[PDB]
Parts: structure tokens; sequence; C-alpha cells
């Protein structure tokens, strides 16, 4: 029985192996810049109008990648101490991209992510204020701000302010801070399955488009 | 001997009667659900003073409010402002009543804040005297803000974001289950304030709610 | 010579441990000295509010080091980390940190929000620039602080708090620090889970601790 040990790390090294290849040979849907300058596009619309014209337009422009109407929704989050709502439009492994806002304005923690996350305002204040400094920085509708893999700042949305996201990095390690404060503050069972479902219909489409 | 009965049936068909009657007179019992105050009354009642001062205001409507529902409101010595951490959001609270299934405070903030309602087993109403009420509620990208003299109505399972202005203050009616409730209110108490003297004095005034309820029903 | 029985001497043993205990822990708090004075801090750091905060705090810092040479941190040892703790987010730079004190600048240039804390300690927060709102607990009202004042947080109390946009205060603090520090990352821990910050703050106090003891056994 001593070498069903070896035949057991064999597959599991060729399997390891296959994986490897994959995550390295893999290329992604979308371009930070493709996807910021259709919100640009947009920001001077209303967002209700603003969002209806981008998600019609990512969907001619990578088909099978954004999910249907029938599986859109707004679905609150809460997170560092501030308060929105997103609208998931793609979700894989490796990217995501979401409608991010809130109507009334909210502060507290970027979040400390594995990824790299572009937000393009499309209407309302992002205030940014970064780890080690003494001053803020505001963007305005159009403008994007970056957030790099392990930078923490602190952010602050004025009233009614709506974003485009697109993420790219490790995503799942995403959920946990942003799921934090509906476990422990909030106590919102119910939002914590709208999200997760909502990863779920992500995962479920870019898996079936990959095999058609 | 057609119209007899033998005694060990007879017994036996008693002890079926007494459990089909009492299976279902404990039925009735939420049929004959009473509810100390009215649906609308607490708001209809509070809509009167919202022209006063926050403080006179609370007065003289603890004071009323006493007048209506004698032993149904807890007396000056066990009156207590506690804060209130949770959501994200932070305020005051003055329990004025407390049961199982009803619970009437008055609620405000002197600076302002912002943050999730919560999801309650219960429906919540909310009556303006000072300051402004903001609601974003869930799926819509647009918010309402109520003004004193008006109501906020929270149903049950709906989630909404909250914001309070400066100086806004409230009396709050819930129907549900309360201690469920209860459970949300001190969310943030327990992980993220971690004040623990707060803790022991929200529980406080619920006993305090919770003795008064029944030593009431009891005299 | 006589024999002690099994539960006299065990409280006999009992009183004795609480007469060497009792006259230890007075005599522990009679050798308690402070490197600073209750209003020191706040005295020094008033003299620097008004200018640029960024000024302010690099005169302090100088003036901290010559006045107290040992009990200061390290130019290569300051640094400005993310403090979310009750609702709220600032940032703190710790000058000094021991078992009984801790000196820090703190601020926000966003603004923020929520509760205070309740701490076995005594903390003054000394305004350099913004402004600082406090709703003490039991209150309806607030007082706003402007730079120059000191606000004073009594151990065991509790406030609501609000730091205007650009808001800078230096903060000295005297009590149980360790039990402190644990409401400092609540939110940390259970809000951001942001172990970076979390690990930042915990090596900002161990190097304090360290330089005060290499201070206290080598001068
Ligand atoms: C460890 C994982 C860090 C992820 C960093 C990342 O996602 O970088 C994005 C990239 O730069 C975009 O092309
Ligand atoms: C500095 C930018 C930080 N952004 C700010 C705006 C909102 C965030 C945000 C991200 C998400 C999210 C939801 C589902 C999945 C699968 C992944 C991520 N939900 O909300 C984080
Ligand atoms: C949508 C309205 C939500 N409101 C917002 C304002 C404050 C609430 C709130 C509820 C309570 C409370 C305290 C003790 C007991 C036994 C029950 C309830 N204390 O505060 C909930
Ligand atoms: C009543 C004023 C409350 N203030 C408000 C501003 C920030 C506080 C605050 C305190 C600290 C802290 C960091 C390290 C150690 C060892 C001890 C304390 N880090 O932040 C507490």
């Amino acid at each position: 029985r001593w070498a069903w040990a070896a035949l057991l790390l064999a597959v599991a090294a060729v399997l390891t192996q296959v994986v490897w290849l994959w995550l390295g040979t893999q290329s992604f849907v979308f371009q930070r810049e493709e996807i910021a300058q259709l919100a640009r596009q947009y920001a001077g619309l209303d967002h209700e109008l603003a969002f209806s014209r981008l998600i019609v337009e990512l969907r001619r422009l990578h088909p099978g990648h954004v999910l249907p109407d029938e599986e859109l929704q707004w679905v609150f989050v809460n997170a560092g101490g501030w308060m929105g709502a997103m609208c998931l439009l793609h979700a894989s492994l490796s990217e995501y991209v979401l409608l991010f806002g809130t109507a009334l304005g909210s502060r507290g923690h970027s979040g400390r992510y594995w990824a790299e996350i572009s937000d393009t305002i499309i209407s309302g204040t992002f205030h940014q204020w970064r780890e080690g400094t003494t001053k803020s920085e505001v963007f305005y509708p159009g403008e994007t701000v970056v957030h790099g893999p392990g930078e923490a700042t602190a952010v602050e949305w004025g009233p009614n302010t709506w974003m485009v996201e697109y993420g790219r990095g490790v995503i799942p390690s995403t959920l946990a801070f942003a799921l934090a404060d509906t476990v422990f503050s909030t106590q919102d069972f119910l939002t914590l399955f709208y999200t997760l479902r909502s990863y779920a219909r992500g995962l479920r489409l870019e898996l079936t488009t990959y095999l058609f």
C-alpha cells in the first residue's frame, strides 16, 4: 500500500501541472481601459440610463460574459464600515464587473485586496485618503481611481454616487472583506445569500460559455 | 343497558375531550392576540407633539402615554437613555414599553448617523419629532426623506439604508418577535464597540419592561 | 506544635495570600510613576495648535524628545497606521507607549463618526486642527471643540464622537493601556479584516514597550 501513496501524488502532480499551465495561458475578457472608457462615455447621462446603456454595450462587445436581465439584481454591501449596493454583471475567478453606489453616501475602509480594482465614477463624488498620507483626493464623474493590490485607503462617497467597478486578481479572496460587516454588524443573512448566489450565477455563466 | 356507559371508556373519552378542547383553545390564543397599543396610535400620538422641542415633546408624550395605558409604561425610576450601536450606525434609546411582541421607545441622535436598518421578524414604525430621516430602499437607486410629523414604516423582512441628520429624534413602535430584533441591536455593541456596560443597560431595560408586563398581568 | 485542618489551613492561606496581594498591590500603587503629568501633553500640544498640522506635529515631537529623552520613539519607528474602531476610522502615529501611559498623534482627512469607546483609562485629546463633536451619554445635546481645546475622556465614560474633515489632535492616555488596544482593533478584526494594519499597530506598541524597557533598565 506504500506504492498507492506514490500513485496518489502522481496524478496529483499531473493535475496540479495541468492547472498551473491553464492559470498561466489564460487570457482576460475585459481590458481596464475598455471598461473605463464605456463608463466615461455615459457619465453625463442620469445613472439609471447610463447603467442600461453600459450593460447593453457590454453584452454586444462580449456576448456570453454578461449576466442576463433575469439574473441582474441590486444587493446591499456592508463592508469596512461603509454601505452601498452592487449589481454584478460579470464574475469569474480572476475578473469581475459590477455597478456600485449609494444614495445616501458612506465612509470607511476601502478594503485591502489581493486584486487590482478600478472604479470609474458615473455620478457623485469619490474621496480617497491614501495610507501614510494626511491629505485626501477627490475624484469626479468620468474619472477613474485605481486601487492596487495590498493597498488600503479610507474612502468617502458623497450623496448619490455611482460607479462601474472592474476587478482583477484573486476574486474569491475579496468576498471575505465584502461580507464581513454583513456577518458581524448587520446580521443580514438574506443579503449574504443574494451575494453568494450572484457570484454563483456569474461563475455558472463563464463555465457554460467556455464549454458552449 | 343500551343507555349505559362503561366507566373506563368514559374516563378515556373525557381525556380525549380535554385533549381536543385544549389543542383547539390553544390555537385561539393567537386569534385573541391583543396588542396594548394600536398600530397607528403611537404614530398619531407623537405627531401631535412634533411641534415642540424634543425634550418637552418626550416628557408630555410619556405623561400622555401613561394616562392612556396605566401599568404599561416604565416609571421615571427606570427610564434611561442608553446608547445603541447597530448596523454601522449609532444612536440613543429610551425604552418606554417592552414585551415579547411589542415595544415602544424614544430614539434619536445628536450628531446624526448612517447604516443598515436591519432585517427584523417584526414591523417597525418611526414617527419623527425633530430632524430628518433618510431612507434608501433595497432594489432602488434613490432615497426618500421624512420630516417631523411623518411616519416611516418598516415592514418585516425589509432592508433599507438609513440616515439620520443632526439632532433627529423619534418615537418607535415595533410588533413581532422582539427578542430576535434585540440580537441585531447589540451586534455592533459586541463586535465593534465592546461596550459591555451598554449591553447590560439595554438588557436591564428589557428585563424591567418584561417585569412590568407581568406584574401588571398579575395585578 | 499542633495540626491544622484541611479546611482550616486552606482558609488561613487564603487570608495569607489576601494579606500579601493587597499590601503588594498597594505597594505597587505607591511606587507608580508617570513620565508625563496629567495635563502636560495638553499644555504642550496647545502651543502648536493653529499651525499646519504637519508643522505642528514635527515641532511637538522635537519638543517632547527634548523634554523626555528615552521616552519618545525614534524617527525610523514613527509610522502612520489606520485605526478602525467603534464605527469610526482615522490614522494614528504612536509617539510613546507603555503599560500605563501612551502618547499618539491622531486624526482623519475625511472625517468620521462613532462610539468613543469605554476605557479603563483617562484619555485627553488636544485639537491641533479641524473639529471635534462630542455627545455625552444621557444627554440630548452635543458640544463642539475647536483647535487649542482639550477633550477629557474619564474612565468608564462613553460618548458619541464626530471628527470634521482634516481634524488632527494629540492624545494622551493613562490607565490599563492593553485593554484600550482591544477596543482600537475591534473593527480591524471584525469589519476590515486588515491583518497588515493589525500587525502594524501591535508592532508600534511593541516598539514603545521595548524603548520603555531599555530606558528603565539602562537609562
Ligand atoms: C477601492 C474599490 C473597493 N470597492 C469599492 C466599491 C465596492 C466594493 C465591492 C466589491 C464587491 C464584490 C462583489 C462580488 C464579487 C464576486 C466580488 C466583489 N462588492 O462591493 C469594493
Ligand atoms: C427601521 C427602524 C429600525 N430601528 C432604527 C432605530 C433604532 C432601532 C432600535 C430597536 C431597539 C430595541 C431595544 C430593546 C428591545 C427589547 C427591542 C428593540 N433599540 O433601537 C431600530
Ligand atoms: C476618547 C478618545 C478615543 N480615542 C479616539 C481617537 C483614537 C483612539 C486611539 C487609541 C489608540 C491606541 C493605540 C495603541 C496603544 C498601545 C493604545 C491606544 N489608537 O487610537 C481613541
